């Protein structure tokens, strides 16, 4: 192959560690900040020390902070305008970033 | 074979050694053009150390620096119109020359 | 007859290529190079078309273009392909001006 | 004709080298040694080439590696791979310099 092949392939291989280690500090990010969430909003009983100790993912722990913080910020006029029914028991992804989101204008408007 | 045929054989023999010689050095000059080029306006992310150890020819160092110039400097509507196609991909050659030729005019008029 | 239906296909071609070129170049060059006051003087058709044609080059193609992608300052004999070229990049530039 | 195309690679590749020779000798040894005036002088391009790389291993390679690697102190009649190994250790030193 001529070497045009290779300057697209190797910006391509460069440009994909780049768009990882950006994963990376974004996912970094949002560990910061939901345990900043959990630290400020939420009990001491959710804190990830004891989730871990009782057995829970990472990632299982973080949809539990967001949850609670809807429910705790979030009042069912919200919550039913955008999941449509009142509690996210068994509910977290998309909807969930929508309605932390929310919490958090919420909270910003509460101070 | 007579004497004027000796005469014009060893004419046209040292024609021919001095035409090589003066196509060795347009190639001379055309190595340095590119290395000016590739130093000047390239990053040095393209540069001939890593494209040689990429185990790439000269040749195809010397076009890939070429379309690099041409699609920073020469405008899509300019290679759309001389290279009647948009890609650069496959116009190495003649209409590559004349492409680097207008990138040259490009940054002449841009200094 | 489809060889002389085709001729006159090409015919329709140049024919719409000319009317576009007198077109432009009335309203970019100058009312002295005019079809009537050029056969007047004298000149064939496509000699029109083609003294048209570098006019319009030296008016929106800049020498530099001229002299590197033509190798030649003088358009006054660069007819052919390389004409063509320089009326696209003339093109061009009346596209962006 | 592939012959010739691998003929004409050989020569882009000796031009080449020529170039590198030529564009740091200039800047290396001094404007005396400059192609012009050496071809005014009446030396063939080999013999040029093959000229400035032997000042350039006099200026580079000190002594005692010419008269050891080369086993001669004089770079007069060295020329050849030895004449490649010495210019080598030249471009070390102006790389090392």
């Amino acid at each position: 192959l001529s070497i045009n092949e290779r300057i697209t392939k190797e910006l391509a291989e460069v440009e994909e560690r780049e768009r990882i280690e950006k994963q990376l500090l974004l996912e970094a990010e949002r560990i910061n900040e939901i345990d900043t969430l959990a630290k400020a909003h939420l009990s001491n009983h959710f804190n990830k020390e004891v989730l871990l100790a009782k057995g829970y993912t990472l990632k299982d722990i973080m949809q539990a902070q967001r949850r609670e913080l809807v429910r705790k910020f979030v009042p069912i006029e919200q919550i039913k305008a955008i999941a449509k029914v009142s509690d996210i028991s068994h509910i977290d992804g998309e909807i969930l970033e929508q309605l932390v989101s929310l919490a958090k204008v919420n909270i910003k408007l509460r101070k």
